[PDB]
RNA sequence: AAAAAA
């Protein structure tokens, strides 16, 4: 609109600037001149002194650019040129960039700047030979007397290349982001200088990410996250090859992924090693802790030769069962230790399962739950990091029915649900460690306890809590079927035997009900064909559309972290692409019991968290 | 190991090319000089004849452009240059451009070409003033010794600006796609001219789209469809300001959206006007159809002054339905007319609700449904243009289960639910119309709420089928809770009494049950106030803010006398502040709650994303 | 029309 500015760069031909100034339809108000620390400017100053009263010249000079010996001379020019544009607070509709003067690279740089910063008009001034001069037919060099005579004689030509819109986040920036080091500036004649070439790096990053996103924009629906669209073709191709857990490069990459944990038990964290001693070393009543009875693991335990029944499986964690956690001091220590382990693993969101009733001899179950929530809430507050001041790992609680088989069962589940329902109401802050769901494994499978569970669990749905059902031993399709439809569960633990029931598998995928697989737990309790009991159903379920996640289950009892869980899934199912591991994380995100606002934050937190190769 | 081609532009001062060819550390082949109907090339040809046996020189002359006079002169050169780049094969790893020579615009265009097209090296040749002549200390302009002396003495510089990435879709394109028309040619040198400005607009299209997609990226998730993020800043700004139903510009826009219909009844539709007459002219037993008696619609039926109740609304339009659609010709014509209506309305996916067992004297309900399915399937085969050679509109079927007041209606429910199980499993062709769900419609009452048919619906869940329900049509939130948790419903119909119970509203949003609303019918039954002028406020805008997956459907088109576009337009008029962005959320919500395979859901996602029209 | 607008 108003206040059209002019950006021109000249070499040793001073007449360029006055020629470009009187571009037909100019109405200029401030001409800016870019020089090279050689040519005289007394003519441009003279021209704009006699018949250009207010034009507000700025003659930038680019210190230390006398000649063009090497490209380092040119690179110093590009950084100065870009910062020179921003030093004048001018919009795209005000720049009338002219590319005429200086070396060809100097002029070509002016073209690039206008395209990637926006310019209302980019033109180039010509002058046919009409000044007679000493030798015949010289273009007009002779001050104002001939330049004015050139305009009215129909000599100067203005080839205009039209406007340039420029990139949406380049056409304002701010001059203070990339300041100019003024050195030795006289009246309206400044020798600018740049301390670093940050803008050149900043601009290059933006063009290449814009190129990558455009080159891979055809298939965003398949890409689990948006940030993967900013990857090179090679990296994207590398992402679709089968995972190689043997390769150290793959192992490092998986360890760096932001992960989501959904099936982790608080009572099976530190059952061996130094961690068990750490819990015992922090006890309020050291006289009452049972003697060290660390169990003996099966030969080659992390990858056992033969599967073991669940009876011997749970017995591997007696050293850290209810015996050690009845003391309130040990309970806080383990929660801190488990939280620290999760952050080291890189988990951005976890749902630690727990059963406060088991750890309640003198204190009430509510005291156990209050201590558990306080222990996690303290850690989340203390481990304050990440953008926006959000906790490094957000931990929610899911309550499990007591593993104890003695005592009345109807009341035991009644206490379980009643504790959870009031727990959800007691702690209601969204960003705090909040109880989000219940587990209903062990309440059924007792003289056809489906009917009792189908009516004594309606309170959970009425109060708004979530329900996850951990399918037990020899999970039949009917047992899963009632878990999906009779009691409205939203996640099914394990449930390996689901491919047999094709119709149920269609129903699970269609309703988007999550499935919580855990490799080492499954391998160490049921046995599966490792490398080259049927095949592990992880790959098959994912192709169908089942919301499948990879979790840890017990950590200490399995002696394997979540990072190891993802690696083993490749060994259990040869064929997992590195893209698939990212799908599992998104499936965990979209089936977690967090809220919509928290889900969006995790999605973008995970999106810009994936380590590039 | 690369072949290392060279690209260079020539002005009136030749011998640039030998200098460019003498770039240290590269054995170039197939030099590709540019000239413009003027500069001499004898010196360049001689140099390669005598000092470069087989480096395969080529020269092009760029059309009838000989003196820079207007922008059309430059624009002609630019597109000739770009095609000349493509005509030369091979990609970035081979290119060695040299922006030296020619006009300033020619040099500037050369660098831009390498930037947006890929180049292994961009350099510029500077010749020192180390030769003599009429002036003295002059350039090495001519001769063979001077250039060779320039190299051997070493007073040449070759400032190198480093390689460029180049946009991957612009690294090869295809020379055949953008041919460079060739005019009179001798050996080596030739003259070419571009017929149209095809490449310039193509490249401008990519960069313009890349700019918009880059800026509107940090907030992409707020966009329902990814393809939306290629619009101007104003267009995005215009898309967020509230919809104006009265504005003709918006009315034409909404009529252009690709819609998805989830809640539409075959029993219904044409009940007045020419549409009903058309059906009865296709009957194959004209003597059996009942006489012409179309029930009298109340005053201003599209926007009635008073809310009629549910019992009356069902009997509005009895001239079409159980009585009329008994002739097999009438049933086929109903399906044909609805499909044409849907395609004209722009719907890309519909789920027509029907009750085939309502139509049986000699034709069994299976026969009637087979005819309905065949009637739609042949229509989909007919109007099979679409994008990608698909059906124009994909129509699926949901069998209704009515429960009126009395009689042996539960046997009809038992028959519909059993029929759906057999039918859905029988027609497994993914690309063809097939029964995908059941329904629970009719008279909603506390006596027959949602859960008195839980024993009846067990078979449907076992076989695997979607289940909808009309919970909340006129009952409280408790009816909705029964439908969600005792029937395991996947889509609630007309769930208006849902905002009262906060836990249910959160539970529905968290699980993802789609709430099927319909503006005209809800205005014509519960009498919601219009234009923000007592049933209460309409919850459409409330549901979207809370995150409940909601969609705007049509119910009976003829009985409500309003199409899908009318329903969408009325929603903004009936819920003030409804942004045009929210209309796209409804389509996204409808897509993610529709009963269809994942493969089809992906296909619709791309089709709807590209179908959204700019203002 | 390469070290400085044709
Ligand atoms: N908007 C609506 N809300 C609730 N129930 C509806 C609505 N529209 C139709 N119904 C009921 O759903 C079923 C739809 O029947 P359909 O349209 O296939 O045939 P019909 O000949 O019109 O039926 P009928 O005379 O029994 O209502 C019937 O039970 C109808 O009462």
């Amino acid at each position: 609109n108003v206040q059209a500015h002019l950006f021109v760069s000249l070499g040793t031909a001073p007449a360029i600037v006055p020629e470009a100034f009187l571009l037909p339809g100019a109405r200029f108000v401030s001409v800016h001149v870019l020089t090279t620390e050689r040519p005289d400017v007394t003519l441009i100053r003279e021209f704009f002194r006699r018949h250009a009263p207010g034009v507000n010249l700025t003659i930038t000079r680019v210190a230390g650019f006398q000649d063009l010996k090497s490209e380092e001379d040119h690179f110093r020019f590009e950084e100065v040129m870009f910062r020179w544009f921003l030093a004048s607070r001018t919009g795209p509709e005000q720049r009338f960039v002219c590319l005429t003067g200086g070396f060809k690279t100097m002029s070509a740089a002016m073209q690039k700047a206008a395209t990637v910063l926006g310019a209302a008009e980019v033109f180039h001034v010509l002058a046919d030979d009409c000044c007679v001069g000493p030798q015949g037919r010289l273009m007009p060099p002779s001050t104002l007397e001939e330049i004015l005579w050139a305009r009215d004689q129909g000599h100067l030509h203005w080839i205009r290349l039209g406007p340039e819109r420029g990139w949406p986040q380049l056409r304002r920036i701010a001059p203070e982001q990339f300041p100019l080091q003024v050195v030795e500036e006289k009246g309206d004649e400044r020798r600018v200088q740049a301390e670093d070439r940050a803008f050149g790096t900043f601009l290059q990053d933006l063009l290449q990410r814009a190129s990558r996103i455009a080159g891979a924009w055809e298939m965003l629906p398949e890409l689990p996250f948006a940030d993967l669209a900013t990857w090179s073709e090679g990296e994207l191709a590398w992402l679709r090859e089968p995972l190689d857990p043997r390769a150290p490069a793959d192992q490092r990459w998986v360890a760096g992924l932001p992960k989501i944990e959904l099936h982790c038990h608080l009572g099976g964290f530190a059952t061996h090693g130094e961690l068990l001693r750490r819990v015992r070393n922090a006890a309020e009543n050291p006289g009452k802790l049972p003697p060290l009875e660390e169990p003996r693991l099966p030969e080659g335990w992390p990858l056992p030769a033969q599967p073991i029944p669940l009876a011997e499986y749970m017995k591997l964690g007696n050293a850290n069962g209810t015996a050690l956690l009845r003391d309130p001091g040990c309970l806080r220590e383990q929660c801190r230790l488990l939280y620290r382990h999760l952050v080291d693993q890189g988990v951005c969101y976890a749902e630690v399962r727990c059963s406060p009733a088991n750890y309640a001899e003198v204190r009430s179950p509510w005291d156990v739950l209050a201590d558990i929530r306080a222990a996690f809430q303290e850690c989340m507050e203390g481990a304050r990091t990440a953008p926006g001041g959000l906790p490094a790992c957000h931990v929610n609680l899911i309550l499990i029915a007591t593993r104890r088989a003695s005592g009345d069962y109807r009341a035991a589940i009644a206490r379980h649900l009643a504790l959870a329902v009031t727990a959800a109401e007691h702690w209601r802050d969204e960003n705090a460690c909040r109880v989000v769901g219940v587990d209903l494994a062990g309440y059924e499978d007792e003289k056809t306890r489906a009917h009792y569970f189908r009516e004594e669990f309606t309170a959970v749905h009425r109060c708004g809590l979530a329900v996850t059902v951990h399918a037990g031993e020899n999970d039949d399709a009917e047992g899963i079927w009632r878990a999906v439809f009779d009691l409205n569960a939203r996640r099914l633990g394990h449930a390996l035997s689901l491919g047999q029931s094709r119709e149920l598998l269609r129903s699970v995928a269609d309703r988007g009900i999550g499935v919580e697989l855990c490799p080492y737990a499954n391998l160490q309790i049921k046995g599966f064909r490792l490398d080259g009991p049927g095949p592990y159903p992880l790959l098959d379920y994912l192709r169908e559309g089942v919301r499948v996640t990879v979790n840890t289950d017990n950590i200490g009892i399995s002696a394997a972290s979540l990072t190891d869980n993802l690696l083993l899934a490749a060994r259990l199912c040869p064929g997992l692409t590195r893209l698939d591991l990212l799908h599992l994380q998104r499936h965990a995100l979209e089936t977690a019991f967090c809220t919509a606002t928290q889900r969006l934050t995790l999605l973008r937190r995970i999106s810009s968290g994936i380590p590039r190769p």
